[PDB]
């Protein structure tokens, strides 16, 4: 009858009722958004699965007969500038992806991640000390944001050039508004250009960084990243290093301060803290959507999607799936949350997830340590949550200090 609008705002304002409504009505279903036909799916059981089978590409690049693949996370793109942010692991499928993934997994290691746990302690610390003892701050502009921020531009040796401007251009990007479609690929082709200055400046002149690193990795079999390789993996880490996180830090504060029962836990007990970050990112999944392309006909649910179509799988729905995690809508600290979506799942599973953990623990343990007192410094239901079904984050977040 009525094919849902995924511009609408049932999908921005208490969303996660209007998920359920479907889910109950049909876990697969056709959906519009961006002006395009798509398919939903919003059961765990169904996303797991869809995620699963290799029938549904991640590359948008690839040419089919007679068909334009439109991914909605490119609105606006120029066609090179999309495919600058589009050649790296995310957006390819096997044997490419495996190749990829592997070269970068023999660099980008548990070991150089924690081996920045000091690091990251120390930024922390500082920015900490910054937001002075009292008063109100913006907590996400103030310490969410600068963060991941300064711990991904130290991983791949960003100093000079826009570092502070690429922060802008990231938020453009974040949001998908069929308006703003120009400033939205003018803000991409600016990243794009900041990327291939950084690289060429790093070929230039060597480091220990991730970069420097990646640029003389190779492997006997799978033998080394492209020029353009080289550039879309560098663009999408430092993207994808920070962007995600500070949605972690930003919505995770705001949680705790919410579930005061569930702050209270945190406090007592601190070997629980690594158990609360991953019920943060199961109870309000970042990239609440990811997106994929059926290259043949596949069946999902009992549903037959058909050849070339959109597929959006809905991460954060499915973490909220009544059949595999009971009392869905209820935060809490100490239940399973084994088998949650929102670090991926399959070959493309998340290779960020030590980083992004390590950030999230260090970050929530010193904020609420140093401030016992901290309270939101508005009502709950006035916090602004961002319009993205591409990246689910919360822009400014007032906390009084001292309560
Ligand atoms: C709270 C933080 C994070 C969340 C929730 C998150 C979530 C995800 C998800 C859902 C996927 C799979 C997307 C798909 O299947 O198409 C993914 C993939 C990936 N993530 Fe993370 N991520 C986070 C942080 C990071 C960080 C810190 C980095 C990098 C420093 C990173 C790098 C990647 C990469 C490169 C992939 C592609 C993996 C592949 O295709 O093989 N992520 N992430
Ligand atoms: C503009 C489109 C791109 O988005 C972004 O880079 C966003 C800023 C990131 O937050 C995304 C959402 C990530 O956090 C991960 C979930 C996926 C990431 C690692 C990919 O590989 C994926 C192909 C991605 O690059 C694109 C969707």
């Amino acid at each position: 009858t009525t094919v849902p609008d995924l511009e609408s705002d049932s999908f921005h304002v208490d969303w996660y009722r209007t998920y359920a409504e479907l889910r109950e009505t049909a876990p697969v279903t056709p959906v519009r958004f961006l002006g395009q036909d798509a398919w939903l799916v919003t059961g765990y059981d169904e996303a797991k699965a869809a995620l699963s089978d290799l029938r549904l590409s991640s590359d948008p690049k690839k040419k089919y007969p007679g068909v334009e693949v439109e991914f909605p996370a490119y609105l606006g793109f120029p066609e090179d500038v999309r495919n600058y942010f589009a050649t790296n692991m995310g957006t390819s499928d096997p044997p490419t992806h495996t190749r990829l993934r592997k070269l970068v997994s023999q660099e980008f290691t548990v070991r150089r991640v924690e081996a920045m746990r000091p690091r990251v302690e120390q930024i922390t610390a500082e920015l900490l000390d910054e937001v002075g003892d009292s008063g109100v701050v913006d907590i996400v502009d103030r310490f969410a944001h600068p963060l991941p921020i300064k711990v991904i531009c130290e991983l791949l040796g960003v100093d000079e050039k826009y570092r502070g401007e690429f922060g802008r251009w990231s938020s453009e990007i974040l949001v998908m508004d069929p308006e703003r479609a120009e400033q939205r690929g003018q803000a991409a082709r600016e990243v794009v250009n900041f990327i291939l200055d950084l690289v060429e400046r790093r070929r230039t002149e060597p480091g220990d960084d991730l970069l420097s690193a990646l640029i003389r990795v190779q492997d006997d079999d799978d033998g080394r990243l492209s020029a353009d390789e080289l550039t879309s993996i560098a663009l999408v880490l430092l993207l994808a290093g920070f962007e995600a996180s500070v949605s972690l830090i930003g919505i995770g504060t705001y949680l705790l301060l919410t579930h005061p029962d569930q702050l209270a836990l945190v406090r007592r007990d601190p070997s629980a803290l690594p158990n609360a970050v991953e019920e943060i990112l199961r109870y309000i999944a970042p990239p609440e959507t990811t997106t994929r392309f059926a290259a043949e006909e596949v069946e999902i649910g009992g549903v037959a999607i058909p050849q070339y179509s959109t597929v959006l799988v809905a991460n954060g729905a499915a973490n909220r799936d009544p059949k595999q995690f009971p009392d869905p809508h209820r935060f809490d600290v100490t239940r399973d949350t084994r088998g949650h979506l929102s670090f991926g799942q399959g070959i493309h599973f998340c290779m960020g997830r030590p980083l992004a953990k390590l950030e999230g623990e260090v970050a929530l343990r010193a904020l609420f340590g140093r401030f016992p007192a901290l309270s939101l410094g508005i009502d709950a239901d006035d916090v602004v949550w961002r319009r993205s079904l591409l990246l689910r984050g919360i822009d400014h977040l007032p906390v009084r200090l001292d309560g």
